[PDB]
Parts: structure tokens; C-alpha cells; sequence
DNA sequence: CATCAAGCCTTCCTTCAGGTGTTGCTCCAGAAAGGGTGT
């Protein structure tokens, strides 16, 4: 169907799992519903939900951007971002002089068509290890070359399942090139760590007219790139 | 090459002419007596 997305300017640059961290940190002593929403935590429990999950953080040039897949996660941002923007209202008015937070808001439908002939598109800071068995999967290029295909693969139709709309069954992907091999820490200060490739190139003969995420920890803000900015890129 | 804009208000009829003159029926619905004249 369609996503939306939501970007909050502050002035200055805070990185999306450290804006995901001071949301969770500013909005815990009240509503509980909204943050349970936002993290998309079990109803019950404060352990998130093992699905895809609807609205995630991504990255903004002056701030944060949060993404709300399908009409639920539409409708959650649509209830979330006045108190969202109040809360740092108050925050960066608390300290300082005060400065003013903007907003933009967009609605990017979403839609995949086969064609034959391949298209490339390039995915920034995916995370891709979190086992020791996809570790030795990546020793091994031949080995590890299907991995990434049916990583990609996997991840287009858990997207195209969650939103809610039918992908063509018959696509071909093909991974070509990678430019940097990193890390990811979910929280600082810690010894694990998981490995993530930076600058991806795929080829998929289909092609796709909005925001799509690959890979793991979709949420915190990784893999995750619009393909119709890459599509016709300019 | 994707959205975001993807109007808003208010006007939203007014007076007046809004008939006049005529026409506004006519006629006949019988049969015999007493003359001709034409066959």
C-alpha cells in the first residue's frame, strides 16, 4: 500500500538508535500505549515483537526520521508525532535558549513490477552476521554469494507480506560488488558486535517505486534506502 | 526520480410591465287558392 515518512529537525544531527534511545528514555514515565507502539513491544511485556515491524527509525541530515509501514503504522505516527515533537519541544527548551523543531511529513506508496532486463540498486550500512553459521557462510565467497541472495530475497517478501500487497514469485537477484565491511554496536560500550557491509550493490530484474529494507536491524536505521531516488538517480 | 502543495470567501439580483377592442349570428323549417302554360 503506502509508508509514511515523518522527519524531525532539530539543528543538529543525533544518529537514529541514539533518537530511538531518547525516545525510549523521555517518554517512559508516561503513556505507556505510545512507547509501546513506537518499539513495537508485546502488549503485555517489554520485549519487542519478533515480526516485521512496522515503524522504524532512519536517518535525517538536521535530526530523525521515523517510518510507519501500512495503515497501522500510518495511523501510529499519525497519533505519535505531536506528542513526539512536544516532548522535544520541552527538552531542547529546558536547556539553552531554546530552539524550534520543524517537521516533514511524506506518503510514499509502494509498488513492484517484473521486467526483463536487470536494475541496479545500492544499499548503504546493512547488517547482514549474526551467527557463527552465517560467519562461516561469509568465509567462503561461493557459499556466501547465496546467503546474501536469498538474505535480499527474503527480506523483499517478508516486506511485501507485512504491508500487505502480492510480489511476482519469479525474481531473479544477484549481488555484485561490496565496498567496506564494518561494525554495528546495539549499545555502546559493549564487546559484541555484529558485521555489516557498507556500500552493496544489487541486481533485481523487477523494480521498485518506494522506501524498501534489507537485512537485519531494520529498525534501528540500517538497510534500509528509497529506490525511487535510485531509480533515475540525480 | 518520489512527495508536498493537491484553495480560501463572497457574491448566491434589482423594478416593471403583470393588455387593450370587437365579436357577443343569420334563416327556416306551410299548405292551399288562384292564376297561368306546356305537354
Amino acid at each position: 500500500m503506502f509508508v509514511k515518512q515523518v522527519f524531525f529537525d532539530l539543528g543538529a544531527r543525533i544518529h537514529a538508535d541514539e533518537a530511538r534511545a531518547l525516545v525510549a528514555k523521555l517518554l517512559d514515565d508516561t503513556q505507556p500505549g505510545l512507547v509501546s507502539a513506537l518499539m513495537n513491544y508485546m502488549p503485555a511485556s517489554k520485549t519487542s515483537k519478533t515480526e516485521f515491524p512496522l515503524v522504524q527509525f532512519s536517518n535525517f541530515n538536521q535530526g530523525f526520521a521515523l517510518l510507519g509501514f501500512g495503515e497501522v503504522g500510518a495511523q501510529i505516527l499519525s497519533d505519535a508525532t505531536p506528542i513526539i515533537h512536544d516532548a522535544m519541544a520541552k527538552l531542547f527548551a529546558s536547556r539553552g535558549q531554546g530552539v524550534v523543531v520543524q517537521v516533514s511529513s511524506r506518503d510514499v506508496p509502494l509498488s513492484c513490477e517484473k521486467r526483463p532486463y536487470g536494475l541496479q540498486y545500492t544499499v548503504a550500512k546493512m547488517v547482514v552476521q549474526k551467527k557463527h553459521e552465517h560467519r562461516e557462510r561469509l568465509a567462503n565467497p561461493e557459499t556466501g554469494k547465496v546467503f546474501l541472495e536469498g538474505l535480499f530475497l527474503r527480506s523483499l517478501e517478508r516486506q511485501a507480506a507485512a504491508v500487505g500487497m502480492v510480489l511476482p514469485r519469479d525474481l531473479v537477484v544477484s549481488f555484485k560488488g561490496a565496498e567496506r565491511v564494518s561494525s554495528v554496536k546495539l549499545r555502546p560500550d559493549s564487546t559484541l558486535a555484529h558485521g555489516s557491509l557498507r556500500h552493496a550493490v544489487f541486481e533485481v530484474n523487477a523494480r521498485l517505486g518506494g522506501l524498501w529494507s534489507v537485512g537485519f536491524l531494520l529498525s534501528k536505521g540500517f538497510g534500509h534506502i528509497n529506490t525511487d531516488l535510485q531509480l533515475g538517480q540525480g
